């Protein structure tokens, strides 16, 4: 109930499912339900008001709690750069976790290596050095292999686009080899796609 | 507090500074920490009377949360099997878990494959069955890599044990290499010289 049908219909790609919720929800989750269906038709557009009004929120809130970050995580695609990037910088710094429950630090950090993607699509390198340092410390000393894998491939990712560099290709080329290893075809094929585009395109 | 300072000298390997714990707790957490530290010091036996008391807890649960998860996990190897088994497999069908906080989820997941790799321990094939179709639905539509590279191992190494087929052997190495890919160190190590043993014991 609490964002099940989100993605349980996200499984199906049944757009006009949970685009029938336009019409419960509030402004916020309004939003970030727009957001998502931008993935899916290219054309559903949350236009700036609803999404500044969003990061403005986000902007004051003292403490992140399961709310805001995946408030945040859904929208780090249709929020200015400037302030998702911002918005994740402050997640990073006042997200609420304690040793029982880490659920907030698995997608903390899975927000954290998504905006490193789109800072690499941004080509904005200064910012990617900061998350990767920011990323290795929430990963360090636990055991989230799946952001772990991500991650890798982020950072092979990075040092492509950046240098073209052998390293950077071995390291996207294993992460790949980890979701193939594992059985995870749908990611192995999405991640072997982007790896794609990367050598072929150059 | 909860269960750090057990994990944080287990990193330590300081033997005698939580066996400084046997005189705060509960005779249920006193066995649970002289079982840990059989594993340390080959002699520290937390004797019969001590385990079925807490085997009897387990066994008339009625719900297993946290409290009961790691006190049954940390003494999967010194309660005796047939009751180990038992309480895994009411574990797995009564633990309290919902879609916020998985982490119930993980370490039952976590649970069920130690106990896989202590059946094929004792030969227990009947009960690997059993464990494996409970894993893999544990697993399935989660991304809890970290347990399905440990499981991929145990299949291999329940493939191995069985059959010494060359199946079980890709499936234990391959676990290995995403070990290594991810930098897991130590975790590769550990189950490299676990492979090695296997192989050159025959």
């Amino acid at each position: 109930n609490l964002v099940q049908y989100i993605r349980k219909q996200y499984s199906l790609q049944n757009i006009n499912n949970i685009q029938s919720l336009l019409s419960t929800l509030d402004p916020f989750e309004k939003t970030m339900v727009k957001s998502i269906l931008h993935t899916m038709d290219s054309s559903i557009i949350p236009s700036d008001d609803e999404l500044l009004q969003l990061a403005d929120y986000l902007f004051k809130v003292e403490k992140w709690g399961y709310y805001e970050i995946i408030l945040l995580g859904n929208c780090v695609r249709t929020i200015d750069y400037n302030s998702v990037f911002l918005l994740t910088k402050e997640m990073l710094n006042n997200y609420i976790y304690s040793s029982l429950n880490k659920t907030n630090k698995r997608i903390v950090t899975q927000l954290a290596i998504n905006c490193l993607i789109l800072s690499i699509d941004m080509e904005e390198f200064t910012n990617c050095f900061y998350l990767i340092d920011e990323i290795k410390a929430l990963l360090d000393n636990e055991l989230n292999f799946y952001e772990q894998t991500v991650f890798l491939y982020a950072t092979g990712y990075f040092e492509f686009k950046r240098w073209q560099s052998t390293s950077g290709i071995e390291k996207m080329k294993q992460a790949i080899q980890v979701l193939d290893i594992l059985g995870e075809d749908n990611l192995k094929l999405h991640y072997t796609i982007h790896f794609d585009k990367l050598i072929n395109n150059k």
